[PDB]
């Protein structure tokens, strides 16, 4: 009609909902949803007006509109420093979106063939490692971790980089960075303008990563015109690209892409991977692991790009449904630039909207009985499935990602078999910016096939 | 006049002083005191009334004053998730005090006489491994850095706790902790009640720390009933604890105490003793050097508790002057409580009062050419060197801290010469919480001494 | 015309309109205004002409023209032994325009810097002391009247002086020089020229009032040497005060100015306060209180200079909409020196000419529903609004009063609610000098707002 | 001649000669006497012809004739405000009488029985708490007028009202009313019909003290319902009077009574006793102090009736040889209502007929040496003292002033000496309402016989 959305009762006068949401998101939005009688409804976290658009069937007025329309740029303003100045949605939107292609070129399915052989080197010389016994104890987030960071940096980086920068090193240049973020800052900007001891901790983190780089690329160049050096990975890709006004990036504008990139599929593929396992070795899905088994079957001891990206559709379902029940980033927001209607309402400019893969894949229209694990169902409302986002800023390490989530899985299960240490599988922990199974609860047993 | 002090005018609308004050912390200050014409002078920090005490002759008018009046305690709000709920300040104050009177009394000079051969085995350690060319090129910061956790943890804890948690783990518990703290929650208090990703990192780490602590006082009370050996440390004395009430020290506290006590010395010694090498090694000061050869000349080898505490006289003038030049800690602060008479005003109840030892340091008058680094010189106003603070709040810890850097000074010159690869000593970088040289600029190279 | 104002029947022949004025002053004027059907109209007190300018659109005729073609000396010579011989009106209009710039000087917004937390300080001195319970009742313009006279000093004299010259004592003198005054005189002038009771009063208080002033001046200058007696104020700034023709001001003249000062302030920014109090706490005004509440809602504890210059239009137009609807001053006057120009109409030499804000303020052109407490209005008539008057004799102490009056209200309704015993806001009471709310009808009881 | 009294000439025209009266009264209208060689003589006060008997045989002709012929209505007409409408002199002469017969049997000697102890009681008391040390400086003035409150207070008054209504606040309650009184008012009778500040003011008053005596009455009536008690006092006597024509006093009149009761007693009764000490402690005066001393210790240290009433004719002498000396009441006025003979002359309808105390107590032949304080003296010519007026408008209160005096120069030198703190007895101040000794000049030793 032209009304705005109804607003959840504030009771705690200057933090608003955030203490609910932090507690059971879920819960919380579940119970804004029913008490408003809307899909569509605002909260206030610390003073902020935030417009939830819960309703499924009104996903494409979040996710379609323009950038001149629904900005991400302030929302993830607290990313700056780790991203650098200049930097994807820090750059005007038609650079960002030069940077975003020439990332995306850098994760092309002709990349794809050599990287299933990389990723499963990684996964067979981890598993040597550390499952060498007939059976063994271990936690299962922390190793898919393990893997996820050594298969990426195998896929992505040559010898010469993985050698000066170890995925150990790598983890800890990202971790410091990763420490320093402050995502409150959304919603109280004036900490992006405050002296904080995070801002020297990220930039020390990120100088030093650009340098590693830096070195790496003057050591390329001895080796290189020798014929000695013809070392093509992400690095090399990135410093070959060229903008449109005819400019190649800069050594800060590749370092922001490759601290994106790592950022980016870190803790979500891993968590993804993690989950799907945790699920497919549950008991009550006994079924799911058949048929997993039964697609790979067949595969030779190496895979190929033809055997994970064209043959398991199956596991690809497993990885998508394990999003689906638990998505590793439970809320994306927009800033409003102009009044948006959405559904009977007008949001109006100013708010911050926000869609929740949490929210909308409990749906029950779309998910029916949503805590159940099912890689058979698909969403009973087109467009509801969220976990990647969609339109503008879709995911582009979506195939990525699910690429080594795939080849962790048939590398695992054609060797071993798994048992969980509880009854259920783990409960979500809700505490982390990406969110994945309480690390805790993650003990696992594997057992060696034979 | 017995009115309120001087308000220097904000011009920035809802930040205030704070982003001037960051582009230069003395220049700032030294204006207003100027264009005010008064060492007492109230800025504005995001809102707040900040009083500075920036007049020598009235330090005591901020040292000596009772908690009731001027308290610390919803200054150093921010850092309750690393000292604990009810622990140091947070505490009730004779508590508090009772507290701080149990460390102070494991840093006494009666527990030294081990604590030298115990400091000089880690420094010569480091030294061999790391230092064990004819010349070689290292950072001073990270190396006097690690020295001092070096030497700490050799000095407070028993080898069994050392066989845990060793120098590295420890190091590594202690930034997870340090790197979700923010000072500036101080003037935004609303941050300390907000659920953030650091919270969560934050107390994780204590809890781990803590939990390694649980099980080594398991460990020594089964291995005390069949009394293999005796462990005398840090630990076992906070363990000893008994309050004036009756009861001990419950675990909580004493792992309060110890984060405390590891935080407290961590970056200060190890900068106080890298500006101390700076100074020393720079051409324009070789005459200091000279000294400094000379004090320690006839040392034995094995050093002992007399030559470091009543023999090194000259070292220990060099470590407070390079504090009194760059003092780590540049702004003491304290919420007033009631109204309190500073100068010729009164300073009122709700004010912020703050004593500034960079601003203080560098007052003509009382250290003239402040920015002269001279180990010989003397204060000229009474009490105005306040580098370990004063009064009520004076650091426990400085006679330890000294007796690490001089301990460090006595041995690394024994054994080495060093070279400035820069012609100026290195400007201090204000951008940390505990202020040092820039650790960029602190490349340094070292020459053998046969 | 070019002739003479319509003129209002006289019927009690020696009295004139005196008695019907002072009954109902705005009743009797606005039913002029009908009956002759003109704003500009002449009536008659105790024999002599006072020609009202009671149409807005005509006010610069009253408030432009010169001292010696618009007199105040003569309307004002009732306040004589008030100010003292020789001051203000009294002295020739080039030495008065002289001692209004000095005490202008006095009150620049230069010196609200310290004011203002100067001011809230004193305030929440009072609350703490007197609104101490979770609620209670109290007579609010008494305690506002309270606030006013102890900010007033706090800011304008020094603390010598204070001591010597409480709040108590200060109310006293000036309520004995009050009680002695009469305004009739204006239309009686033998009235000044006999010696009445209230002419002894009148001059005991003002010598004792002087007698303080000296005996504090001697002690500064006795120990005034340094740069100690340093203590600055309204008494030393109107001392070192320099006439064009290079005298000093006397301290007759310090005197006469300080008290018209207080007489000025005293009664008028209390009212204004306690109006603006009562408007705001009404059921009815809610959506008033709620916008002051949103005005300040993001203000420091300590409110500063910026929140009250800078950050309160709203609780200002709340204090200037109280003076519209009920202006304490509500008839200023002018002797006519020379024929003068109002409307069609020509006000002859020897006449008074009257300007009435509280006609003017409810020219119904002007201010529709002008009982209305309405905020949000905006004047619809340029130049209606005369509450500080205008042109040649505008209030120099308007700004100094709003800070007040703005300061009590930002920190009243942030600790505050309050609940007004009565349906209706109080009617104003006409029979006193300053006109207020009905004192009797200003009982009301606050909340304490956890 | 004999046809009108002669008329001193008038040279400053609109005033006449109420300049020269109130600088100087007595020598002002000596020199009339002298000048015009007549008793009888006219000035002028304002345009007002005011024909003064300064001929003491002649006394008869202004104290005799009826209320009819010489009114005092007109005259007392500005006291209308703080006895009430329809009260006393404003009331019709047969019914004013009856109000004043009323008032008069509550001052009867059935009456003093009580009044002795009571007053006694208040001296003792004040005395012991502010003249108790060795010696003490004090102000007389004051402490006598403090002393007449009180006592007086205490004899009229129940203690139940004077808990609602103790002598400190009844004192600012009367001082409020009286510093509204504006006797010019007799010349210039406009004045009382204005809407004066004053007005106002003393409206005020008069209503918050009948508010009380109103409260009180309430309290009375309850306290004999429990019948616990009928407290008497001059209140409950008022209150059960009841006029011929069968009404009883309304509150309103009661009240009017009461503030004439203690109006008419307060400054007068406190200004004899304070002359009177101050006459009997000068060094000239010995022989008095003497006498005085042999009458007051042959009595009882409790006083009673008898000993005030019947045995104190040498103090009573000392209290009307004040009184005589030093008139606290210069000068009686009629307004003549028909022409009437005065000595040889005729006084016409519609002037103001005058009777100065002043002026006849200083006929040299009625009293010699005028300006010598003699108790010992009577007067020379029948009926020449006047201090408490004659004939059909004397003095009601004589009798209870005189007791109030005689109580307190009996307990004061009984237990004290005292010691001008000054050469000569101090000159009176003619320039208040009721004429007293120079308050400044009233400082004086109490020196305690132990
Ligand atoms: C399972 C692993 C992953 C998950 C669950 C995931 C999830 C998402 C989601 C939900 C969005 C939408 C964000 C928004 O709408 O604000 C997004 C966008 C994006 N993702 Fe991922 N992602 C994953 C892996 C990756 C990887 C491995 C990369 C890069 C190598 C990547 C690069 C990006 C980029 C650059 C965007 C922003 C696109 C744009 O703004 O146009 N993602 N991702
Ligand atoms: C060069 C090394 C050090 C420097 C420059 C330093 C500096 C300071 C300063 C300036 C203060 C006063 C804080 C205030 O007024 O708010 C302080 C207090 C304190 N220091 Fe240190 N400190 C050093 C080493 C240490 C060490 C090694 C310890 C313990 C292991 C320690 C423990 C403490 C404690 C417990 C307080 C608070 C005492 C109280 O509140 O009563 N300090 N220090
Ligand atoms: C709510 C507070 C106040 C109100 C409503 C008010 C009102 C007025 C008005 C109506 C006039 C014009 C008088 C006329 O034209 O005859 C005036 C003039 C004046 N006011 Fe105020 N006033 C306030 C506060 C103050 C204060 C605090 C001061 C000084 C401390 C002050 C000092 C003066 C002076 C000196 C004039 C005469 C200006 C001249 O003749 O040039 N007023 N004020
Ligand atoms: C030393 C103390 C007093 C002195 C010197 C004094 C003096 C006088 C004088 C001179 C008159 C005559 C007024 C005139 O003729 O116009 C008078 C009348 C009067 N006095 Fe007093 N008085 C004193 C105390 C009192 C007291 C204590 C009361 C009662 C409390 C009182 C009640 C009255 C009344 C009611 C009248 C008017 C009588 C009438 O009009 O019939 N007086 N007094
Ligand atoms: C940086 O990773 C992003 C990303 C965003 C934009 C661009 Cl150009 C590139 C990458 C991304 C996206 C949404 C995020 C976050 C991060 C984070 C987040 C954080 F803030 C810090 C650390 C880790 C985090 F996941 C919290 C969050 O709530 N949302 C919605 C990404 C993309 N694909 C998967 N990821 C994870
Ligand atoms: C002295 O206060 C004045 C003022 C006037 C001139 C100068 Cl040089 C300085 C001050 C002022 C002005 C007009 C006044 C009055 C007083 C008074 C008045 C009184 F007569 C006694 C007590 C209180 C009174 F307000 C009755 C009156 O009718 N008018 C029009 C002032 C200025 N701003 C606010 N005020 C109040």
């Amino acid at each position: 009609k032209g009304k705005l959305p109804p607003v959840y009762p504030v009771t705690v006068p200057i933090l608003g909902h955030i203490i609910q949401f932090g507690k059971s998101p879920l819960g919380f939005m579940q119970e804004c949803k029913r008490q408003l009688k809307s899909g569509i409804f605002t909260i206030n976290i610390v003073g902020k007006r935030v417009t939830i658009v819960g309703d499924p069937h009104e996903h494409s007025r979040f996710f379609l509109p323009r950038n001149e329309v629904l900005s991400p740029r302030e929302v993830y303003s607290f990313m700056v420093p780790v991203f650098g100045e200049g930097v994807a949605y820090a750059a005007p939107y038609p650079r960002m979106r030069e940077q975003l292609n020439f990332l995306a070129e850098e994760l092309t399915i002709a990349k794809f063939q050599n990287f299933v052989p990389a990723i499963q080197h990684e996964v067979r010389k981890f598993m040597a490692a550390n499952w060498d016994k007939d059976e063994g104890e271990i936690n299962l987030l922390e190793d898919c971790s393990t893997m996820i960071i050594n298969t990426a940096c195998q896929c992505l980086f040559g010898e010469d980089l993985r050698k000066r920068l170890d995925a150990r090193r790598f983890a800890q240049l990202l971790a410091k960075m990763e420490s320093s973020l402050i995502p409150a800052a959304v919603f109280l900007p004036i900490l992006l303008k405050l002296p904080l001891p995070q801002s020297a901790r990220c930039h020390e983190a990120r100088t030093e990563l650009q340098k590693i780089l830096s070195e790496i690329i003057i050591a390329r160049k001895e080796e290189e015109v020798n014929k000695d050096s013809s070392t093509s990975d992400l690095l090399s890709g990135l410093l070959s690209a060229v903008y449109r006004d005819g400019t190649p990036m800069s050594l800060h504008e590749v370092c922001g892409m490759i601290v994106a990139a790592m950022f980016a599929g870190q803790h979500t593929s891993s968590i993804t991977t993690t989950w799907s396992m945790l699920h497919l070795m549950h008991p009550a899905n006994v079924k799911h692991l058949e048929a997993l088994r039964k697609e790979i079957e067949e595969f030779p001891a190496q895979l190929n790009y033809n055997n994970v990206m064209d043959e398991m559709p199956f596991a690809e379902r497993c990885a998508r449904e394990s999003i689906r029940r638990d998505p590793p980033l439970l809320m994306l927001m927009r800033k409003v630039m102009a009044d948006v209607k959405v559904g009977s309402y007008v949001v109006p400019k100013g708010d911050i909207i926000a869609c929740s893969p949490l929210l909308s894949h409990h749906d029950e229209e779309a998910f029916p009985e949503p805590r159940r694990w099912d890689p058979e169902r698909d969403e009973k409302v087109e467009g509801a499935f969220i976990g990647f986002g969609a339109g503008v800023h879709k995911c582009i390490g979506q195939k990525f990602g699910l690429l080594q989530v795939k080849t962790i899985l048939a590398t695992a299960f054609r060797s071993y078999d798994f048992q969980l240490l509880r009854d259920e599988v783990p409960d979500p922990d809700y505490h982390t910016m990406v969110v994945g199974p309480t690390a805790s609860q993650c003990r696992v047993k594997y057992i060696r096939r034979k």
